[PDB]
């Protein structure tokens, strides 16, 4: 956390609408599939001691793709350039060393939860929705991921973490602004 | 095509200590099955994922277990196992359809021989998947590999002779 970008996304003058939001969720399929790919790449390098949490996270991503399918999504469909650039970001981070990727995967999730909790109302039908998009053990797994990233963090160029963290926040700001 | 039968017999020395040892040096193989399984997820369609990630999870757990009662992650691999790990790695270079079928066959096989000489819902899901893909694959390619697999499993249990 360095610094201001997060508060930006939050400050967004968004107008949450059921149908309008539902569409926004369905248009995230290409990105969730990319996340799944990225996650599989972690399991390919993941040491034994790290596997348990990563396999649980994959499980959640998979179920999420099922939920989007049953919710109208279509794997084969034009991807908004904003989401396409975000998808390339993941693949790009897929190139980085294992340790970097796991810290970034942790960051990504933490950021997803943060942005959602702020903009998505808790009250009515939104509660139901939110309690479908996030797996029950999302935050349980997240904690296990934090513990991993917290150790992996140790020795890795903090300036490299910044350039990428900043771009991830930017890609997030772009995908949320599509709700303006 | 009858190779299973040969495995079934094997007047194996069912000693405990000899078995605990035989189990301990199975980590490399199981670690190989792990990589083999991650390779399945890297090509598996959204409809096959659920049962696959479930099996992967089982393998991970199986590894932690092997770690409990000994088993050295870093340890010279018995040539027979080494050869089997080589089989998997080769089968890993095959099309996805053949790999899921072969993966299903492998587990049903392990369970087979283990029940004779010595989760099940996941095996059920693998059954459905594999069986549905068994349709189109070339019977010749599945013939040679299935045979290799049986020979590999025969060689490994024969270490208990």
């Amino acid at each position: 956390e360095v610094p201001g970008l997060l508060e930006e996304i939050k400050a967004l003058p968004l107008r949450l609408d059921e149908e309008r939001f539902r569409f926004w969720l369905q248009q995230d399929y290409p990105f969730v599939e990319a996340l799944y790919r990225y996650q599989v790449g972690l399991l390919l390098e993941a040491p034994q001691a790290h596997r348990a949490p990563l396999v649980q996270a994959l499980m959640a991503t998979v179920e999420e793709l099922d939920w989007l399918l049953l919710q109208g999504a279509s794997p084969s469909a034009p991807v908004h350039p904003v989401r396409a650039g975000y998808i390339a970001l993941l693949e790009e981070m897929g190139r980085l060393p294992y340790a970097y990727r796991v810290v970034f995967f942790y960051f990504l999730n933490g950021l997803f939860l943060e942005a959602w909790a702020h903009h998505v109302p808790e009250e009515g039908p939104w509660a139901e929705l939110s309690q479908h998009w996030f797996a029950p053990e999302f935050q349980a797994v997240l904690y296990d991921l934090e513990v991993l990233a917290r150790g992996l963090w140790e020795d890795l160029d903090p300036e490299v973490v910044r350039t990428y963290l900043r771009r991830i926040l930017e890609a997030e700001k772009a995908t949320w602004s599509l709700l303006l």
